């Protein structure tokens, strides 16, 4: 592909193709390629014969002659978490897939899915069912929780994305029976809603993934104008050029942009609203979208600079779009939902901002930019002026702010920084519905003291001590007080060293508490 | 001092000798050196005419015919956050407080204190009395503990530690009366109680300030048998030497000490409890106790290592002892505390804990010690083994564990660590009514992963990612799950970059959370 | 254990304990609770009908009814190298091992047989078997030191070190059958060797596992000691303490332990021969054995300085140890085998060498001490001048001498340093035989100009741009010109970081070449 810096061109997507159901059948009567089964380990427990007490283990090694409880205690599989038994025999496969003693929902059954995915890929599955061991005293509630967790799972963890790669297997996965979870309208209506979000989960991976020179912030706003055409009866879109940013006086955003005169920056406004009569709740989901950051003049040197992974800089965005996408499917009433991203590279050139510049918001304020490479809080000072200015009464943004989260809360775990006590509530609690991990960190005012310039209202960057609650304070300065605003640093969870691969981490938080709203 | 290093010998101790009353004076009338006011910005209202309408405000104006508004209009007091007036007229001083626009109890009241001790230190005032200039809609109880905070400010704002310049001047305060928030044994027992917790304050500063040639782990453990000794009726001493805490088998503790040959270790249990007969809950509180921390053979380099800081590697055991000091004046019945602390120095030598040497705690775990400048778990690891051997149903540890909290939270705001949810409620309400700063992080155990060792049950060190929280999960492998257990990692608080000194930070928050059970 | 740092007692030793046998038994009649397979990529051709070609799988899979050839292609399985498919049925199981396309002797064998193990653990087996796909046109000896080799990966392959675990299990494999290599007096001989090398690459991996607190310089006097006891017919041992090095004048190694009071020195010098009449060839093992290098004062520091690691600073010494185990079992005539360890550890204290000091190696030559973490090369110039005394023909010499070669080589490849072609010849034969990875560098003479002093007759160490070969050049200086000599840096494959082990590595090479003399 001629116009991309190396020829580079993607192959087709790889986003899951899968037929799911919710089925009343058997466990013992189900065919197929795999079946799945979640143990915790009392559900492993023996008789004095050394024979399973669970009835479905029981059963199931009755019809196997003894074969899955001797290959069990072999593997010394009892049912903790990671542990995995997987056999194969004349009719089938069976995978026994350990959960542990404190199986939390849903990130239990996230991974009792991600399991049988793993499991299926392996032995090129085309139909498997999962199952769980024992579902006594869970309620009909909670087994609808936990399929659609399952279906999660498998989806999500069925995924590879190898667009980029010139030689690799499709997946095989087709179908997936969840069993003895429930049937009928009610828990297919969940299944459902665990679809339209991993659909936005995978688009998230996609654009994270896509290395910057695929993924500039044309191409990012193509997404968005996609997103758009797609829901086109329940979202609007309008995309505005360096000039009409400049018309709108945001020079914070514009002079991160200065560098990178050969991908030019956009500022995307989407917009769901379903059309119907009833109040709507205003809400904006702002999303730091720096394509690429080098550091500007401020470049990331260093062994663990991590310039390499800085295509990831823009995961807040990947995770509004995929809230995007997953939305124009759920269609929810009652809201009314902005999604923005001021999107640009943060390069080195002739024309880039110096480290000292004085960059001027659009609310009039000044900052003396004594760090090039903290230029995600420029853009963003713009992003949430721009918010307000549309009216909402609450608003999230995500970003990949700063390394500090990561020092202090690890990779997996996000910050949370709000001075609205409510809104703290409203997040933690749409966390704990879609199992992600994050942590509400404190917005400490005497710490303000160090973002004091002797020329400018304020300095972009603090000490390294505290830096991820000044980078809080800081956005703080460009959000009306009468909105509600809460700013999550997903520095770390946006990306898994371990897979070397996105995760699309923050999507299905931000669809809960929508939904919530 | 021909025993001391470098032949130093301290001079007096200047814990502040202050006469402390609670007044029904009224302002007008009152008679000393300097009389400092606390003035919110409302407070500080004016009318048509450019006078106060605070009707405290407008009666001293006028008896000093205006010049009181005259001063405060040129230097632009309104009475914010951190301003100050101070006049000096015939017959005395005033001194007006900005107490800002939502005055916090207790800390704002802790800064009226503070900011009334500096304005006596530069006029030499040895008599002085502080009052609000509005009462109005604050209960008595809340009059009450906004004295009792004054006269914190007050004592601890006083304090200047000159044990070790050759030259200096004592400080000239005498007495403080606090005007208009109660009189009579309440108020009185309120400030008392003020007055022992201070005395523990100012003894934590004393033992963090004291340089690690004064203060050997040999002299930690003499200043706590000078505890039990002043309280002996209700605080009992034992201090264990290496040989004994050998027999007890605390080879993590003895490994960091081993290097140091030449100030041996000392491990120290105090116990408080009131000779009476009702049930006590037992309690535990540990404070890491190294003397100094160079690292060990893992070595503190680079420009901000902070070696030359590292006497205040013993600041959670000042804040423990402090505790104690506070709580053997103060006597609660229905608690029995244990007071713990590991005391050693960790240097380099021939007889020092290589990195990769493999040390076995007390209670029989391999600890790889991958870093030996993560030698305070150690040290702890076989302190709260001892603690939870004690009986005891609950623990609080404070140690200065990790640049990584300071990283998370900056200098002023510790991090609070545990598996009990009540505990952390217990800790937080704690901290409210002291007025110190902390915050809950999470024990996040999927991080556990990252301490696994190739050969010995654990390594002690972790990535830097993570790193406080890695430190929170150690300590957890040492401590028996019946007994609730916090674990507050003070690295920051501890110490003053600002005003170059320690500050005693945990001792009002611990015994507030004594005095709770 | 009280005279150990940190009190640690180490559990019993995982010495492998396996009975093995070579049998004619048809691979299908085979009994037992793991049948291991290597397939070549050939070996797993299908036909028209996808049915394996290859007689003993075709057979095999006959027998399952087709379950191992659906296993096989659905989980992908084609011989390649790494690859494996685990089969549990009813009477047993069954593994295939890829061998790939170019299988290699002896390394794919010692695959082969690792492969074996690692099933064999996983599943907890007590009696095992593995045979080849095919042996068609392979030699019967060929097939003979197959099955060596298999027999080394086995035993290898099954230990787990876990001495310095508080809770751990103990290897279940007691027994492996190699089927249709050949049978009697000369496949037992070669298997009954690959066991003896294998004890002293055992000896080997403990000695260098085991923490610098565990493995002192006189712990590795009384391994070496306990080798000579227990082999006394054909090893006697001089074990001499610093007095004695002093009075041999051996001012290069005494230097580098001097600061190391607490754990002396101890020079390890075992003698091999039989005690019959036939003309010996005299050769001499030369071991790097720094139980402990902290640097000295040019102290490891920087993240990756790996001190953390530096207990395998004795590499080489626990492979000359491990050779003299193999050989006291294997007993060649016609040798007389010094080999020969200055035992020390290389610590900071007042007593230690400085930067710049100038030592005497016993030769009489003065070394300026530019930098005292090249000190491995210190304490080899006086045991090469010891071997040299003692009247040998060839010397080789092992150690863990610099970074320089990790970066040059990999972590898995040692470089050979040698002024001697036919040395250089037969080593790499020996290599060629034993499977381990080393490679011939060049001792470019024109490089001894950067180890000029201004005081002394060199100095230790050079610039880091050709630091292995300089280092090689500095060994040179303390060598007879008559003995040929060969220096192996090992620095990198003693020490496996994807497994956290020590490695055994050297061993089974200088066994190999002591044979072959
Ligand atoms: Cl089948
Ligand atoms: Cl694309
Ligand atoms: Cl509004
Ligand atoms: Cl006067
Ligand atoms: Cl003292
Ligand atoms: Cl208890
Ligand atoms: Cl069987
Ligand atoms: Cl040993
Ligand atoms: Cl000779
Ligand atoms: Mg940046
Ligand atoms: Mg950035
Ligand atoms: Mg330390
Ligand atoms: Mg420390
Ligand atoms: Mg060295
Ligand atoms: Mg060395």
């Amino acid at each position: 592909a001629g116009d991309t810096l190396g020829l580079t061109r993607p192959n087709e997507s790889d986003a899951p193709k899968i037929s799911i159901g919710a089925k009343d059948t058997a466990v013992v009567q189900w065919q197929g390629d795999l079946l799945a089964i979640g143990a915790t380990e009392n559900d492993m427990a023996r008789d004095e014969n050394s024979k399973f007490k669970n009835p479905l283990l029981q059963q199931l090694d009755s019809e196997l002659n003894g074969l899955l409880s001797a290959a069990s205690s072999e593997e010394d599989f009892s049912g903790k978490s990671g542990q995995s038994v997987n056999l194969r025999f004349p009719g089938g496969r069976i995978t026994l897939v350990g959960l542990g003693s404190s199986a939390s929902s849903p990130t239990s059954y996230h991974s009792l899915g991600q399991a049988a995915a793993a499991a299926a890929k392996s032995s090129q599955a085309r139909n498997i069912a999962v199952a769980l061991a024992s579902t006594d005293g869970l309620s009909a509630e909670s087994k609808i929780n936990s399929a659609s967790a399952i279906a999660t799972g498998v989806v999500l963890g069925s995924f590879e994305d190898n667009r980029f790669r010139s030689e690799s297997k499709k997946s095989t996965l087709e179908s997936l029976d969840i069993l003895g979870l429930g049937t009928g309208p009610e828990i297919e209506r969940k299944i459902k809603y665990a679809e339209h979000v991993c659909a936005g989960v995978i688009l998230g991976r996609e654009l994270v993934n896509a290395p910057a020179n695929i993924v500039t912030p044309a191409v990012l706003a193509e997404e968005a104008k996609k997103i758009a055409s797609t829901y086109s009866d329940v979202i609007s879109v309008n995309i505005l050029d360096a000039e009409q940013c400049k018309e709108l006086k945001m020079g914070a955003y514009l002079a991160v942009a200065a560098a990178a005169t050969e991908n030019p920056p956009y500022f995307i406004h989407l917009c769901f609203k379903t059309p119907t009569k009833e109040r709507k709740t205003k809400l904006a989901l702002v999303g730091k979208g720096l394509t690429f950051d080098s550091g500007g003049y401020n470049l990331k040197v260093g062994a663990r600079s991590r310039i390499e992974l800085m295509k990831n800089d823009m995961g807040g965005a990947a995770a509004v779009l995929g809230a995007a996408k997953a939305l124009g499917e759920i269609r929810p009433s009652r809201v009314e939902v902005h999604f923005i991203v001021a999107a640009c590279e943060n390069m080195i050139s002739a024309e880039g901002m110096r480290p000292g510049d004085i960059v001027t918001a659009s609310n009039g304020k000044t900052i003396e930019v004594n760090n090039t490479d903290a230029e995600g809080r420029l853009t963003l000072a713009d992003a949430l002026i721009y918010a307000c200015n549309q009216g909402v009464e609450k608003i999230i943004d995500l970003a990949t702010l700063t390394g500090a989260i990561m020092v202090a809360l690890g990779p997996s775990v996000a910050g949370a920084f709000t001075p609205n006590d409510d809104l703290a509530r409203e997040v933690v609690e749409a966390a704990e519905a879609s199992g992600e991990k994050l942590w509400r960190m404190p917005m400490e005012e005497s710490y303000w003291e160090s973002m004091k310039s002797g020329v400018a209202d304020m300095i972009n960057t603090g000490p390294g001590n505290g830096g991820a609650i000044t980078g809080a304070l800081f956005l703080k300065q460009f959000v009306d007080e009468k909105v509600q605003w809460l700013h999550l640093d997903v520095a770390g969870p946006v990306w898994s060293d371990e897979k070397k691969n996105a995760t699309g981490y923050g999507v299905s938080t931000l669809v809960e508490w929508v939904l919530r709203n």
